[PDB]
Parts: structure tokens; C-alpha cells; sequence
């Protein structure tokens, strides 16, 4: 089997992608945003409190003729950013462009942060890291992924985010018409329960490529670039004016500059993202203080390949036994 789904910018900025998803019988469709960065499938329900929804479409397992209790399952998560959510647990139907599994855990929301009720664009998330990493108590869920995989045609799934612009993620099978060149394949550690893989190095604009290992997770739930601070200090360095502000929390530069692109290596190929890539637009509503896409990873404990960098290839996360990530141009 395979599937095929289209991933939607939430806004004109691409912080997030949203994919249609249908849970149930008859189905229900939710948009969710697919995240190789962890590995709960949760959504808005009909057990989220009502006043932490706010114009998300929930699903609602009473009206599912597939829906089952998973009797005494729980779940609670927490993300990097900060935010969290937490419930209960079903099992139902759920089907991804054409793609279905049965029995998926359902994780469905009591509560939720205020972030989440504060995007009305984005009504769960469907984890796609590793199941080691599946919150749910006392037995473990699998991902949806972790389930379809003995299914599909070939044990993978791909990641073509569009830059300000819809994209495809593909289960099953590897779209040859949807990147330049040739895939370069590069090693994986599941240790952390991330596709966690070692860049080669880095480039700034037109600048030389500078070798050198940096170990990091290629996250379509995170939207920005986070590198270590020398590499960030190195890009920011190229544009004028811009500077690392606490207060804003991160670089920011003049919206009047020109970004350079910025280079990442995988194995002897380089991914380019374009300069405009990096723009993350006025700080608040009017100001000429513009956020940047690249910033330090220093104190979050791990580098993140977020959108920004993500978006720039074609992307191919490889679950066979011994896992692998492909990158290609595009």
C-alpha cells in the first residue's frame, strides 16, 4: 500500500504544516501537523475543555462506530517550545491520503496549552519520530507509521514541505519526479528516539564550506533552523545590523537586508536554503526589526533541522530495520 497527502502552511510565515487526516466511521477530518519530532497522534475532542477550544475541528469518538476506549490508557506530553497537552486514549480507523490503518491509538485531549487553543489552524499533531518516545501509560502506542510499515510497499515516508506553499508527505513509496539529482542516503541514530543524523558542515552565502560533524534530529514539528551558537554567529555575522536580542528572545536583523543563503552538508552533498528561507518577518505588527530563521540551539540540548531547512529538500526518512534519512535538492 501507499499513501499520499497534501501539508498546508497555517500562515504566511509556513511556523507549521497541516495535513488532512481521517479518524473514524464515517470519517472525520482533522487537520493535523505531522511531526518526525515526536510520536503521539493527539487531537482536539470532544473531552477537550471547552474553554481551551477555540475554532479547532474535534473529533469525537461517540459518533465513531470504530471507536474503542483503550480501558485505563492515558497520556501526557510536553514540547520543546513549552507547550503540552494531555487525555485519554482510543483506538479507531485512521486513513492518510489513501493510506489506512486500523487499531491507531487515538490519543484524545482533556487539556491542552494555551498555545494550541490559541491556533484555531491546527486541531492535533501525528508523531512520526520513533514509537520509544509515545507517551501513553501503561502500554506504550505505536505511531501510525510504526503501524502501516509491514503494509507499504517500501518501509518509508517522505517530506516535501513548500516554501510558502503546499507540499506532500508520501508513505510507502519514493516520488522520482519530486527532486533534482540523486538522494544521498546518511546514517541515523534512534538512541534518543529522533531521526537523529551528523551534518558534514555548513557554508554562509557564497562563503567556503567549513567541515565539521554537527549531530542533530530533522524535526518537520519545529519551524526554525536551531544550530550551535558558532555556526549562528558565523551566519548572522554576513548581515548587517543584525545582533541576538534577549529580550525579543533570538536574532533579529533589519527588514530592509538582503539574506545570504545558507549551506548544510549531507555525506559529500549540500543543501542550499535560499536566503528568503530565513525570513521570519517583522518582530510585531509594523516593526522594521525582522526574526530570523537561524538561531542557537545552546540550551536546548540538541540541534534542530526544522521547516527552514527541511523545506529546502526532498526528504526521505527510511524505517526499514536499520533506519536511515535521504536528502535530495529539489
Amino acid at each position: 500500500s501507499t499513501g499520499s497527502a497534501t501539508t498546508t502552511p497555517i500562515d504566511s510565515l509556513d511556523d507549521a504544516y497541516i495535513t488532512p487526516v481521517q479518524i473514524g466511521t464515517p470519517a472525520q477530518t482533522l487537520n493535523l501537523d505531522f511531526d518526525t519530532g515526536s510520536s503521539d497522534l493527539w487531537v482536539f475532542s470532544s473531552e477537550t475543555t471547552a474553554s481551551e477550544v477555540d475554532g479547532q475541528t474535534i473529533y469525537t469518538p461517540s459518533k465513531s462506530t470504530t471507536a474503542k476506549l483503550l480501558s485505563g490508557a492515558t497520556w501526557s506530553i510536553s514540547y520543546g517550545d513549552g507547550s503540552s497537552s494531555s487525555g485519554d486514549v482510543y483506538t479507531d480507523t485512521v486513513s492518510v491520503g489513501g493510506l489506512t490503518v486500523t487499531g491507531q491509538a487515538v490519543e484524545s485531549a482533556k487539556k491542552v496549552s494555551s498555545s494550541f487553543t490559541e491556533d484555531s489552524t491546527i486541531d492535533g499533531l501525528l508523531g512520526l519520530a520513533f514509537s520509544t518516545l509515545n507517551t501513553v501509560s501503561p502500554t506504550q502506542q505505536k505511531t501510525f507509521f510504526d503501524n502501516a510499515k509491514a503494509s507499504l510497499d517500501s518501509p518509508v515516508f517522505t517530506a516535501d514541505l513548500g516554501y510558502h506553499a503546499p507540499g506532500t508527505y508520501n508513505f510507502g513509496f519514493i516520488d522520482t519526479t519530486a527532486y533534482t539529482g540523486s538522494i544521498t542516503y546518511t546514517a541515523v541514530s534512534t538512541k534518543q528516539g529522533f531521526w537523529e543524523w551528523t551534518s558534514t558542515g555548513y557554508a554562509v552565502g557564497s562563503g567556503t564550506f567549513k567541515s565539521t560533524s554537527i549531530d542533530g534530529i530533522a524535526d518537520t514539528g519545529t519551524t526554525l533552523l536551531y544550530l550551535p551558537a558558532t555556526v549562528v554567529s558565523a551566519y548572522w555575522a554576513q548581515v548587517s545590523g543584525a545582533k541576538s536580542s534577549s529580550s525579543v528572545g533570538g536574532y533579529v536583523f533589519p527588514c530592509s537586508a538582503t539574506l545570504p543563503s545558507f549551506t548544510f552538508g549531507v555525506g559529500s552533498a549540500r543543501i542550499v536554503i535560499p536566503g528568503d528561507y530565513i525570513d521570519f518577518g517583522p518582530i510585531s505588527t509594523g516593526s522594521s526589526s525582522c526574526f530570523g530563521g537561524i538561531q542557537s540551539s545552546a540550551g536546548i540540548g540538541i540541534n534542530i533541522f526544522g521547516d527552514v531547512a527541511l523545506k529546502a529538500a526532498f526528504v526521505v526518512f527510511n524505517g526499514a530495520t536499520t533506519p536511515t534519512l535521504g536528502f535530495a535538492s529539489k
